[PDB]
């Protein structure tokens, strides 16, 4: 009878001279800390027992109440910054990257899941547990001739560890070590269970999520038509870092963008940009904002893929970050785009909605929207038919809407707004 103890009684047992009593006590603890409602960390933390725990991980000849020990320590490493920081302070890092080799899969399991909290908790943390050669054990559990033998949770426990070590920012990951963990990465890419898959997308998506040189690291591996399969699943927990993660490709060189048009990524967008999902759409539009920033061979496999109508679809009715994020595409589209492309864009109705946003009262999407204009007036002057285009803005509105603006109080709008009104409607 282990369940509701006290935190006194687990305190009295965990003190005395019996290590079956300890035992015991520990459990309690354990369950104790695994109840949903409101788990009494903070007590189990002032009554000084995390010491305790730590020393009992190191009870080889006990097998049982390292595990106990181990699950009450996860239970507060799974808390706030300050509870796992009290975990880390008791020393539990080299007991748990010991432990990762114990005989008993549960407790080795266990340590995987209290380095993940650990390392997930941030930057620093992460760091350290990859100082204290977490990363060749974890590995080495891995290492096997076929993934599908190891248990299924326990192989789920691994990879959100693993992601949580390529996480966070400000510094991102040591470059050795993400060097180190790439190829296991790769691999648990392909493994056929949704809940892996989803967490391997979300470590590539963090490892992507930087400079052009890690973006290349990643992207060296070949695992960006793997990313583009997944991109096109049926799991919404895999689209969604598998998209963030070509997003992020796709904010590095015009040779990394390729290297995602050449995947075959672009013919999912049809499906991404009028997903049910508002994040999906969100970020998928913001994917096209990049890549129409690209070179001008790269904007006319948009076109050719037919994804202007959807962009335009997108900017007449979306979410509305969706829509600021269809203006930049537009915007992009329209200051690095041929005056051919610019023509077509304007032939696949983008003008009527563009203006439609100029009434928002938000001051960069209308920013963002004058630039398009202007950059479309410019190429209308290259074909001098300014007349044109200016009938037609003023035929859905327009006129009036820029108007209005050349009396807003941000600086940048008036001007640019009294820029268009004086040169192409006087």
């Amino acid at each position: 009878g282990t369940v509701n103890w006290s935190v006194e009684d687990i305190v009295k047992g965990i003190n005395s001279n019996n290590l079956e009593s300890q035992l015991q006590a520990t459990q309690a603890a354990r369950k104790l800390l695994s109840r949903e409602k409101q788990p009494p960390i903070d007590n189990i933390i002032r009554a000084g027992l995390i010491p305790k725990f730590v020393s009992f991980l190191g009870k080889t000849d006990c097998s049982p109440i390292q595990f106990e020990s181990a699950w009450a320590l996860t239970n507060i490493a799974s808390g706030t910054s300050e509870q796992t920081k009290a975990v880390v302070d008791g020393g539990a890092i080299p007991a748990f990257i010991s432990l990762l080799a114990s005989p008993h899969a549960h407790i080795s399991e266990q340590a995987v899941w209290a380095l993940g909290n650990i390392a997930g908790d941030g930057s620093a943390f992460r760091d350290l547990v990859i100082k204290h050669g977490a990363i060749d054990p974890l590995l080495a559990l891995l290492a096997v001739p076929d993934l599908s033998t190891l248990a299924c949770g326990y192989l789920r426990n691994l990879t959100w560890t693993l992601s949580n070590l390529c996480r966070n920012k400000n510094p991102a990951p040591p470059l050795d070590a993400v060097e180190q963990i790439l190829p296991t990465l790769v691999r648990l890419l392909h493994h056929n269970d949704p809940e892996v898959l989803a967490d391997s997308c979300w470590a590539i998506s963090y490892l992507t999520d930087g400079p052009n040189e890690r973006i290349e690291m990643v992207v060296k591996k070949g695992v960006v038509p793997q990313l583009v399969k997944l991109l096109g699943a049926t799991e919404l927990p895999i689209v969604t870092p598998a998209l963030r993660a070509i997003g992020n490709i796709v904010t590095g060189t015009d040779e990394q963008t390729q290297k995602v048009i050449d995947a075959g990524a672009l013919a999912v967008f049809p499906s991404l940009l009028t997903n049910p999902k508002t994040n999906i759409q969100k970020e998928a539009t913001w994917t096209m904002s990049n890549i129409t920033a690209g070179r001008q061979d790269q904007i006319q496999q948009v076109v050719n893929h037919g994804l202007v109508p959807f962009l335009v679809g997108v900017l007449s009715k979306a979410d509305f970050k969706t829509q600021k994020e269809a203006a930049w595409a537009i915007t992009n589209y329209t200051s690095g785009g041929t005056v051919e492309q610019i023509v077509y864009l304007v032939h696949c109705g983008i003008i009527e909605p563009l203006m439609n946003l100029l009434s928002a009262k938000d001051t960069k999407i209308i920013q963002v929207i004058l630039d398009a204009i202007s950059n479309i007036f410019q190429a209308a002057e290259k074909l001098g038919e300014t007349e044109k285009l200016s009938i037609m803005i003023e035929e859905c509105g327009g006129l009036d809407k820029i108007e209005a603006l050349q009396r807003h109080e941000n600086e940048s709008v008036y001007k640019a707004s009294l820029n268009l009104i004086e040169k192409y409607f006087s």
